[PDB]
C-alpha cells in the first residue's frame, strides 16, 4: 500500500513536495499555487479553481484563508487515508501512481518521446532566497483543486489539445479534480417503515472521491472512451455515455447494449496497440535527460504489453482483457460502497436532492478513516444510519438560501 | 379473439356503432364528433384533439378533410388487425373489452354505483329524423383520437377528478388516446458491420399502438400508480415512474428498487380490496337502468374476485398475484415486440431522434398484418431491415424544417 504523507498548510516550500506550481499551461506569467505531494505522483492544491431541478451550491468565501486551507488539506488526507484502509482502494490509488501518462499525443513524432507538452508537463517554481527562481517542467498523475464558483460540481477533466485528445486514444493525460469534501450529496431510498416512504441520504465523501479517482484511471490509461455521437438534427453526444455507466456500476446491460460494450472495448485495444507500436520505434526524446529504456519499461508495466527477444512490444489478448475488465468494471463506484459498506444511490439514474455541509469530517467522534459515518460503536452501522439524514442530524448542517441557487429543466430555442 | 369492425368514414351515422359523442365533459354545449366502435367499448374519433434535444412535428392540415379522416381511420383498424394477428395481442384486446371502469369514484358513496359521472360516461346523441335530438349516457373502455397541435406526441389520459384520482385507486377511468399512425418515432442502435456504426430505426406503428393501449389498461384497472413523491424544496415527482417502466420491459432490477416494486404492488393490493370493500355494500344505483348484480358480477370478473357463500367478495392472494403480473410485467412494449418480430428502442432511456412520415401504412407492398415493415417475401425479416432507415426508404418520408419545431434542453430560473 501507498504512502500518504500528511502536512499543515503552513509547512514552509521545500521545492520536493511542497512546492509552487503553475498547472494550467501559459499565458507566460501565469499564477502559482502552493501544492503538496501527499502521494507520489498525487497534489493536493488547496485553492480554488478559477481558470428535473438543479442545486448551485455557492459560497465564495471557501478556501480564503490558511486555516481553511489547512482543513481542506488534512481532510483530503483522511480521504485518501479512509480510500487506503481496504484492499480494493488501495489497489485503486496503486494503479493511478503507476499510470503515468505516455511522453506524447497525437501530434508528437511516434519516433520520439515528449515530455514538454500540455498532457504530461505542468511549470514548478524552484524557489531559492539570494537567486532568481527557476522554472523546471514537472509530470504529475493527479492533481486536485477546491471547487470553482460552483462548490456542488466535483468534476474531473484534462487540458485537451488542439483537434486531439489524449485521455481516449491510449496516451492518457495528466488529471485535474476540482473537489469538495465538505459539500455532501444527498439521495434518497424507498424503504419499508423496519408502510414506504422516502428515506434521505448523504454521500460520503471519500467515495464520492473514489468515485472520480476511477474517472482519473480511465483518463491516465487513455480510455475515458466517448460513444459514437449521434449524427446526421445536429451532431451530438449520446446523454448515455458507457463509460460515466461503467464508472458507477460496470455492465449495465439494461441500459448498455453489447456492441456498445464491444466498440469501446475494441476502441481502447487499438488505444493500447497505438502505444505498443510508438514504442517499438521510439528511439529519442525531444528535450534531454529522458531515459528511453527507462520509459519504455514504464510503459510495459502500466499497459502490461508483452516483450519478445527483439525487445519489440505487443497487446497479448489475455492480459489487455484481464486489465480492461479491472479497469472498467472492476473499480466501480457500486463495488467499491459494498466492500466500505457505504450507501449510494440506488442507480446512476437517481435524482440527487440540494447538497448539505459538514465542517466535522476531521471530528473522530462523527467521521472515521475506518468507518466513515457509520460507526458500530454509536450504532451507526446498521442500516447504515450514519448517513441516514433523519438519524444522524449532528454530521451536517442544511445550507440556506443566500448560497444555493435553483434551476428547473426548460424546453427552449436553441 | 375480438371481433373487429371495419368502417368508411362516410358510412353513415346510425346510433349504434357510427355515433354523435362529445367525449370531454359539458360547458353545457359542447362539440360533437362523428365516432366508430372499432371494437366493443373502443371508439375512433378521426378528428384533432382540441381540447437532450426535442422535435416537435406541426401540421394543422392534418385531418382536415374527410379523405384523409377515412384514411386514419383504416389505418387504425389496419393497426388493431395486426395487434389482433397473434395470441399476446388477442388477449391484450380482450383484457381490455374486459376492463369496464368501476360505476364510482372517491366521492361516490360507496353504498352506490354512479355511471353518470365523467370517469365513467359521455354524452352521446342519437339522431333521428323529424324529432330533436336526444343526448343520452355512454359508457366506453377507450376513446382514440387524433393528435392535438404536436402531431409526435401520442399521449394517453384521463379526465381526472377534483381531488381524486381514479386510474390509480383501483375503479380506473374510461381512457383517451391522442395518436398519429403515420407519424414514426426513429431511435438508433450501434451496429457490427454485418468497424461499428449508428444505425437509424422507425418504430412499427402498432407496436406504438401496443405501448399505449398498456398504459390504458393499466388506468381501466386502476393501477397507474406513481412512485412516492420527491417531498420536503419544493415537492415534485420522481423522473423515473416504475410503471412507465414496467410499460417498456417490466422489471428494471437496475433501475427500479424491490422496495419500490413492492410499495406499487402493495398499493395495487389495497385499490383490489377497497374495491372489493365497495361491492359488498352496493345496495343501488344512483340512476335508472342499473342492474347491480349484473356489474357486481362483471367486477368479480375483471378484478377475479373470490365470492363466498354469502355473497361476500374478497381478494385472494394468489389470484391477484398472477394478474399483477400479467397487467405489469406480461404486457410491456419489448416483451411483444420481441412476439412480433419488431425492432425497438434498446431501452427506456435511448434517445428518439427526429421523427418521419410515412404515407404508405395501407399499402401492402410496405406495411402488412401479419409482418408490418418486415416483409419476408422482400428480404425486409432479416435483422428488422424492413425498419432500418438506409434500407427501406421507400416505406417513408423526411420531415421538413417548415413542420419541425426544434427545441434543447436548459436550466433556467423557476
Ligand atoms: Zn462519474
Ligand atoms: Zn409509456
Amino acid at each position: 500500500p501507498v504512502n500518504i504523507k500528511n502536512f499543515n498548510y503552513n509547512d514552509p516550500i521545500n521545492n520536493d513536495d511542497i512546492i509552487m506550481m503553475e498547472p494550467f499551461n501559459d499565458p507566460g506569467p501565469g499564477t502559482y499555487y502552493k501544492a503538496f505531494r501527499i502521494i507520489d505522483r498525487i497534489w493536493i492544491v488547496p485553492e480554488r479553481f478559477t481558470y428535473k431541478d438543479v442545486y448551485e451550491y455557492y459560497d465564495p468565501t471557501y478556501l480564503k484563508t490558511d486555516a481553511e486551507k489547512d482543513k481542506f488539506l488534512k481532510t483530503m488526507i483522511k480521504l485518501f487515508n479512509r480510500i487506503n484502509s481496504k484492499p480494493s482502494g488501495q489497489r485503486l490509488l496503486d494503479m493511478i501512481v503507476d499510470a503515468i501518462p505516455y511522453l506524447g499525443n497525437a501530434s508528437t513524432p511516434p519516433d520520439k518521446f515528449a515530455a514538454n507538452v500540455a498532457n504530461v508537463s505542468i511549470n514548478k517554481k524552484i524557489i531559492q532566497p539570494g537567486a532568481e527562481d527557476q522554472i523546471k517542467g514537472l509530470m504529475t498523475n493527479l492533481i486536485i483543486f477546491g471547487p470553482g464558483p460552483v462548490l456542488s460540481d466535483n468534476f474531473t477533466d484534462s487540458m485537451i489539445m488542439n483537434g486531439h485528445s489524449p485521455i481516449s486514444e491510449g496516451f492518457g493525460a495528466r488529471m485535474m479534480i476540482r473537489f469538495c469534501p465538505s459539500c455532501l450529496n444527498v439521495f434518497n431510498n424507498v424503504q419499508e417503515n423496519k408502510i414506504f416512504s422516502r428515506r434521505a441520504y448523504f454521500a460520503d465523501p471519500a467515495l464520492t472521491l473514489m468515485h472520480e479517482l476511477i474517472h482519473v484511471l480511465h483518463g491516465l490509461y487513455g480510455i475515458k472512451i466517448s460513444n459514437l455521437p449521434i449524427t446526421p438534427f445536429m451532431q451530438h453526444s449520446d446523454p448515455v455515455q458507457a463509460e460515466e455507466l461503467y464508472t458507477f456500476g460496470g455492465h449495465d446491460p439494461s441500459v448498455i447494449s453489447p456492441s456498445t460494450d464491444m466498440n469501446i472495448y475494441n476502441k481502447a485495444l487499438q488505444n493500447f496497440q497505438d502505444i505498443a507500436n510508438r514504442l517499438n520505434i521510439v528511439s529519442s526524446a525531444q528535450g534531454s535527460g529522458i531515459d528511453i529504456s527507462l520509459y519504455k519499461q514504464i510503459y510495459k508495466n502500466k499497459y502490461d504489453f508483452v516483450e519478445d527477444p527483439n525487445g519489440k512490444y505487443s497487446v497479448d489478448k489475455d492480459k489487455f482483457d484481464k486489465l480492461y475488465k479491472a479497469l472498467m468494471f472492476g473499480f466501480t463506484e457500486t463495488n467499491l460502497a459494498g466492500e466500505y459498506g457505504i450507501k449510494t444511490r440506488y442507480s446512476y439514474f437517481s435524482e440527487y436532492l440540494p447538497p448539505i455541509k459538514t465542517e466535522k469530517l476531521l471530528d473522530n467522534t462523527i467521521y472515521t478513516q475506518n468507518e466513515g459515518f457509520n460507526i458500530a460503536s454509536k450504532n451507526l452501522k446498521t442500516e447504515f444510519n450514519g448517513q441516514n439524514k433523519a438519524v444522524n442530524k449532528e454530521a451536517y448542517e442544511e445550507i440556506s438560501l443566500e448560497h444555493l441557487v435553483i434551476y428547473r429543466i426548460a424546453m427552449c430555442k436553441p
